[PDB]
């Protein structure tokens, strides 16, 4: 009855203001390891928040803004990584976004609630600072217009890797 510790640190630097990440890298080494390597390539920088349903999820993380690209940083959607310890029993958490098993890409969403439906579905990799959680609030603050998307989506305009927990990531050219 207690979260284990994180390891590993990203900054977003959003139009709604700063969002800080700690990353359970232990835990879902995967998801983490690829999060870390797209901020690195600057492979966030300009997208939106292209999804938002109130008081569940604000989904962002798409290179093109549909919300249906994206790609993790192994050539191919990679595995998921649940954790008993780790589950969707409060808002300001982070996890991958997928449309079925073993589909992670680069797709990743912030939780507005509960949303404990989604335990054994998605992984959860990191949460929001304290002193962070009402810039990731702000996210979903926004006028939606249809199938989720905000008239005016918010954006990731860039990223910053705070603590680094891996040894081995050389980000593509």
């Amino acid at each position: 009855i207690q979260e284990p510790p994180t390891n590993g640190k990203v900054l977003l630097k959003t139009t709604a203001g700063d969002i800080d990440i700690e990353l359970w890298s232990k835990e879902a080494p995967k998801a983490c390891r690829n999060f870390i390597q797209l901020c690195l390539e600057a492979y966030y920088d300009n997208t939106i928040f292209h999804r938002v349903v109130p008081g569940f999820i604000v989904q962002g993380g798409d290179p093109t803004g549909t919300g249906s690209g994206g790609e993790s940083i192994y050539g191919a959607p990679f595995k998921d990584e649940f954790h008993s310890r780790l589950r969707f029993n409060r808002r300001g958490l982070v996890a991958m976004a997928n449309a079925g098993s073993h589909d992670n890409g680069s797709q990743f969403f912030f939780t507005l609630g509960r949303a404990d439906e989604l335990n054994n579905k998605h992984t959860i990799f990191g949460k929001v600072t304290g002193d962070t959680v009402y810039n990731m609030l702000r996210l979903s603050e926004v006028d939606i217009d249809d199938d989720e998307r905000p008239h005016n989506p918010h954006k990731i305009k860039s990223c910053e890797v705070l603590f680094n927990p891996f040894d081995d990531i050389i980000p593509r050219e």
